[PDB]
């Protein structure tokens, strides 16, 4: 068993639906942050890189057929780096960050890169194909930017709501009321764009040439009252609104993870330790609280608590769904949970998004001079995604 | 790090393309072979699934958003059991292998299932949003069954070159002549209709209901005649042909993957153990070789060499590219390659096949009592994957 | 008022929806038609046909941008022949008639063709262009092969019901029950077969060069007992069926039309004279009875009652449709309703039905050495044509 | 032969592509101009209209199935009111002026609608269905908004360059420069920006509620300097470019169109008789001087030649068209001709712009107190259309 270490982490800023990166092709995303993880390291020979895995909850547009591989020569790296694309929906950016720490941890590998993208903006439509010929009826057009398509009949019709319906559930299950969402969906704002301002991101961004963003784009300087004033967007007497879920975002994220001999081969001083991956899965009409037992796997197969944490990275697909989780969770202090934002404020692209916040968690632990971080990430169809990082 | 034993595998004969299993959406074709795996280990109880991997090329279509959760869900699994899918093209189901093999072996897991799955019949097309109005001129809607789509301006054209334009690159390279490509196809229709003919798959297979298979529906009874007198498929004057190319088709396959302690929780003898694998890639167009260094690396990894081979299943993507490694591995015995047949009669369901070598190679092991395996599949845009077993 | 006539009228066999037709462009079937009124013709320089009439109730597909002119431009016809393509829906054919018969009576032509076609089986699909970029939900791709498609939101419910169901309405409110509809279904395909075994049709056919038809593809051998064994195709309780109700077809028919002046030019004895048409609409949802109120006009307008009929070609929609109209119209003897069969056994290509139907009943009228016509045809938004002919 | 009179021609402003008309369905659109037609002679009762006529140059999206039917509906015409749509191209609108007036001339029809629709912004996609089942390759979506399309093999290809392509060689052949058709461009934004502040179009022009438009919105403050930077639309070296060519519009036109029985039922004093009507056809590839011959049978038939004429309406679908068909009517005083500006200017939604020409030129004469006006339209596939008016 070897130790696994997060070398490096960036991503580029998140655009919104439509927004500053909808021009930007997925696989060009994971392009460039594969070629920002080579630009930040110039040691980093990325015919070293022993394998490249990106989480991809679509792939059914421009980044179809394996991304990571694609991205790997899109890059202008060696024909050497294989590629492997993930597909856990909302967690795949961070099962992809498991799926290389544990190639590393097998000695399978000595240093991965593990990446997430989404352009949920370029997310295409998909079209059946009958199975015979000069088929009669209407057909669907499915859009593969949000929820289900192409659902199975026998899969059960609970299942199968949609991640705010499921959410909302949650919630009245909870108890997390419209005026805690807001609060936590306000403060995700706040603490992201604080964050911005302060520089926090500096050392985890890479802006795309001639389509940069001063932050992630989903950031808004909003208010209590103009998150109370928003409707409900999944039910007339909801408490989820477009201010307190998640947007849809445009983005990739890609971190470099090695064991301590990639550490120093590449030249460079580990953001953090990888300790520990958890995985979950629940009823899938109640994915938003995924994480929580694959957050406490995670904590247990790294030996600590919760009061050992100084850093949680709680997705933020919904802010019912992350409330709802840390009322699952023992107390952890407001503080150190998402202390720079979340997915609510800076965009929520798929794929990109587990890979984010643990390299986020892992920038943020060496910004705190060492700790105990946790990411978790819930997914939808019920699953959940943690990691435990150490520096 | 623990040992990783192959509980059990099992897969679905292969439906041509458009063929006996083209009315099975993937996700069920997944979900069959999870159903499968159930029916055939009745200690297995299902909850006690750590993770199901599966290997899917495609996805765009009924098997969206991660089939691997949908397949385990519909499946009748427990909603706890969480799922997976991967992406290395044609590799996938080793690449899932690999995925299950690595959580296990790190502990992350006890017990999982790594399957593969692809209806390459129900592969559907896509259309790529506009991104402004109201768009006028043509638009192309791509089909996912095979090729390159929504091809990037910046990749290298001489890497989305067709996987057949590619293996004849290959075949001139390497001397691999139409002769030597069609005895090779030969043997994998002599041999697989063998192989089913005497028994030797009932171990592995599970019938569709409804969509039964007498055999793998791509096996022919054919000769060297037949297969020369066949029109080459991607050169006027090429060596590759349909007859020496494996097919498209649709197909499941998935393996039971444990621990010792797995295995005593399912009460049942291992097939084998999963000692090793390796990646590798290779330039796009000559994907073909991509296993070459990956075997190498696998074996290296196992402690083994060639000669220690009992059985190599090398993916039978073209016969030629099957061929060309066999001669970039002049240590091999080819005769103990394939020795059921491989993809050109069995099919190639791109992201079950990689499942189906490893899981075959399993039996194959346990039916000879014993011996060092190695699986190897090229994959598509460069890349291959190497799994060495030993009962 | 100039006298015009019909001097010849030939169609296609109909072929079956997905049948003999259906891998012929409907471009291809009018041009064939339009070649074969040249080839029948002699006399006919394809210059002197000062218009070309074609109904055709789809065009959506590769008869789009007027078929008409393309059929005549694809039919080597003079670039100097116009051609205009009408949409009555399923009248179509018969507004062609009428369009080519009033510019000769008018005295803006004296030599026109009026053509319909349809390939039902070509029916393309539609999809709908978004109005701004990045398009979020699951689009519909219509089918244009039958039933209301792009549906407006403000046209009353009512009237978007199907054809079938329409027709259910309408039989249940005439009281046309499902034997009666049957019994008019089996006379349709017998007096069908028995046209075309004795050579009735053959005044009338031109077969497309490798595409023939012994006869209309949706002539079959049925009984009262195999019709009643039919399951209803609109309700649970319904009484329309597969075997009551038109098929879906493919076919063309064009129709020579000239005044005395072209009679002589083009070297033809008129089949019959065009006395004169009606049309009329009703509510979308009776449309079945359509033809009530269009037949009388026709009828006044040429001096005429039911009485003096000794044809009549009802499109047969339906058999419940067709029922109600005989019922509405009680003077009419419904033995001489179609006596060569009608649509339910001939098929029905929309756009061309309405032709074949007056060609027909000009060829019977020539047969009995004369008398007066009636072509009515019911029309799916709730219309009707009629034309009544005199030889 | 009765006499048949325009006694109301209304239009809507014409929106530029994508624009202020872009949201509105071209049924609604066509049902607008309906319901103004109607709100516009209070001594109209809908009932009385015994048919509507539609030009509709595409009809495969929102207008499809009839749209001069389903617009009368969506009007809220009784549904005793027929409608039929017909497609001559570019000339669509002209040609159901004409088609209205036959029926009207031959006692067909004592009171008729003729109205031209086209959102050429809504053109939809579309995909043609697969012959067999599970197509494997690409397929063209094809877009309705310009051009060929699902284009015939044995259509010749002189037969399918573009329209402005074909313009460019009418252009070429006839010496028509690039400064020429600047100033009849120039002059077309002139007029029609002349005429809309005059209040000239206020007499025809009906709103769209909630989708107002000031002026048409294609036509600009222009000047010879701008109009000459353009760069050819269709050559390298072409005259032809976006601001001599007519924009793609979307817009609707209607004339209420009755005998004199017809203008004393509905209490309105006729603008002008429809004298007479002209069509002929030519090469596709010359098809801008397609008019020529119509405009001569049109004159030759209401007994009078160039001179006679005080306002000729010639569709400006190509400055470079309209200047060859001026120069083929060496009789013709271009001065008359769109004395209000033309399609360059106001736009052209292909099925509208015959009927808008007719009507304006009704408007025109009432407007001069009488005299003889000619409309002539080029037509796509080499045809034209002609109408002769005299008040």
């Amino acid at each position: 068993m070897t130790d696994v270490y997060i070398l490096d982490a960036v991503r580029t800023p998140f655009g919104r639906y439509g927004g500053a990166l909808s021009g930007i092709r997925p696989d060009d995303l994971a392009a460039h942050v594969l070629r920002a993880l080579a630009e930040r390291s110039p040691g980093l020979d990325p015919a070293a890189v022993d394998d490249v895995f990106f989480g991809d909850a679509n792939g059914a547009g421009e980044d179809n057929r394996n991304v990571a591989r694609m991205a790997a020569l899109l890059a202008g790296w060696p024909t050497s780096v294989p590629g492997v694309t993930l597909n856990r929906l909302c967690g795949s950016g961070m099962e992809s960050v498991i799926a290389a720490n544990r190639a590393i941890a097998v000695g399978d590998a000595s240093l991965a890169v593990a990446g997430g993208v989404e352009s949920m903006s370029r997310a295409p439509w998909v079209l059946p194909k009958p199975a015979q010929g000069f088929p009669t009826g209407h057909e669907t057009l499915y859009s593969t930017t949000l929820g289900w398509r192409m659902v199975n009949p026998a899969m059960p019709e609970q299942w199968t709501v949609s991640l705010g319906e499921s959410t909302e559930q949650v919630a009245a299950t909870y108890g997390i009321s419209r005026a805690e969402q807001d609060a936590f969906a306000l403060r995700s704002h706040e603490r992201a764009a604080r964050a911005w301002a302060e520089g926090v991101f500096d050392a985890e961004i890479t802006q795309i040439p001639g389509a940069e963003l001063e932050r992630d784009e989903s950031i808004r300087e909003t208010s209590a009252e103009k998150l109370a004033a928003l409707k409900p967007a999944f039910r007339p007497d909801g408490t989820i609104t477009a201010g307190n879920a998640s947007p849809l975002n445009d983005g990739a994220a890609a971190l470099l993870i090695g064991d301590a001999a990639a550490a120093e081969r590449v030249g460079r001083e580990p953001l953090a330790r990888i300790v520990s991956r958890g995985v979950a899965a629940v009823d899938p009409d109640v994915f938003g609280i995924g994480p929580v037992q694959a957050a406490e796997i995670a904590l247990r197969r790294a030996g600590i608590g919760w009061d050992d944490l100084s850093v949680v990275e709680l997705n933020e697909a919904f802010a019912a769904q992350s409330l709802a989780c840390l009322k699952l969770w023992p107390d952890l202090d407001p503080e150190i949970v998402n202390p720079n934002g979340g997915a609510i404020a800076i965009g929520h692209p798929l794929g990109a998004s587990g890979a984010r916040i643990v390299g986020t968690l892992a920038h943020e632990l060496h910004r705190r001079g060492g700790g105990w971080g946790l990411a978790a990430i819930c997914i939808g169809v019920g699953q959940g995604l943690a990691v435990v990082l150490h520096r």
